């Protein structure tokens, strides 16, 4: 099969890369913004240059509001990015995606770390690290939180 020990994951958890990014939305919104379809448009380039791959997509919400509520807004901000997908060609049994609501909050990279002073490379965005914390930076943190993360598979 493969030759070597796993390698690293082309994703958006544990690495940064410019042209696979995250997808972030505003507070309660599934939409995506107008830099989402850019970020959406170099996910396509890869998927039409890469004919046989996969991507599995996960989708978050901040700390604020009801669990059961932030499910379904999940699986909402999940089904925008696969219509957005679908919508410009790519076939949907390319896509496998989860909505993981408030359970999975995010774990700082590098490059975020190196854009927020408060920030360090593996710190967790639980809700007991973002509630300490002032208005910006729990402002910064719930952002980060509100996103859609990717990994490209087979
Ligand atoms: C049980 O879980 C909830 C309550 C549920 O599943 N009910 C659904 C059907 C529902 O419609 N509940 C909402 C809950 C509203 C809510 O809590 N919204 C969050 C939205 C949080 C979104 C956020 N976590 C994000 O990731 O964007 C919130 O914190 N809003 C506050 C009041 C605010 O406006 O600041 C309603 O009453 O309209
Ligand atoms: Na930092």
């Amino acid at each position: 099969h493969h030759h070597h020990s796993s390698g690293v994951d082309l994703g958006t958890e544990n690495l940064y890369f410019q042209s696979l990014q995250n997808i972030f939305y505003d507070f309660d919104k599934a939409t995506l913004r107008p830099e989402s379809m850019k970020s959406l448009d170099e996910l396509i380039r890869i998927l039409t240059d890469n004919p046989d791959i996969r991507i599995e997509l996960g989708s978050h919400a901040d700390r604020k509001g009801p669990d059961a509520y932030n499910l379904g807004l999940s699986d909402r901000r999940a089904k925008s990015v696969v219509d957005y997908l679908t919508s410009r060609g790519i076939a949907a049994d390319r896509l496998t995606w989860k909505g993981y609501g408030k359970s999975v909050p995010k774990t700082v990279t590098a490059k975020i770390a190196e854009r927020h002073d408060f920030l360090k490379e593996g710190d967790v965005l639980t809700e007991e690290f973002v509630a300490p914390l002032t208005e910006e930076q729990q402002s910064v943190c719930d952002q980060l939180n509100r996103r859609t993360e990717f990994r490209v598979i087979e």
